[PDB]
């Protein structure tokens, strides 16, 4: 459990939907936005789409966007990894995926342990995750500065973004 003494998203490492090994201190630097997806809910289609759009717009500023596949809401993304490459690939996604996960329970990746303690990264009723499509933005230092709910459409991140984005 050294994932509870972290002080940052920078002291963990996650496998790519590719099964590569990345340590998340390539993300030092940059804005990101990490985000449970799930292939098989009603706002997949507007989540994919939005989170492109951003990353099309201000990936030149230095934003990044970590989507992590879970199946722990509803049996969303049951598909395999491959498969929800293909998928993301279908959405024209050119930010970073990772392979799926678990985001809630004892079982669940440190990052996502990790993040939903933060001050910043607890949820309006509390810290469990509640659906897919939870948002965490997180600054260049690998902090949490803030914790976005389901209902959130990813283009109400964007005013959250700095003021020179």
């Amino acid at each position: 459990d050294d994932w509870r003494c972290a002080r940052s998203m920078h002291e963990f490492s996650a496998k790519d939907i590719d099964g590569h090994m990345v340590n998340l201190d390539k993300y030092r630097g940059f804005v990101c936005i990490v985000t449970n997806v799930a292939s098989q809910c009603g706002k997949t289609e507007v989540n994919y789409t939005q989170l492109v759009d951003l990353h099309a717009r201000y990936a030149e500023c230095g934003l990044r966007i970590l989507a992590f596949p879970c199946n722990q809401f509803g049996k969303q993304e049951p598909g395999s990894n491959e498969e929800i490459k293909e998928f993301a690939a279908g959405y024209n996604v050119k930010f970073d995926m990772f392979s799926k996960i678990c985001v809630n329970g004892d079982d669940a990746h440190p990052l996502w342990k990790w993040m939903k303690i933060q001050p910043k990264g607890k949820g309006i009723l509390g810290n469990a995750i509640k659906w897919n499509f939870t948002k965490f933005l997180i600054d260049k230092n690998g902090c949490v500065v803030k914790r976005y709910g389901p209902m959130e459409e990813p283009l109400v991140i964007e005013k959250d973004l700095p003021h020179y984005f």
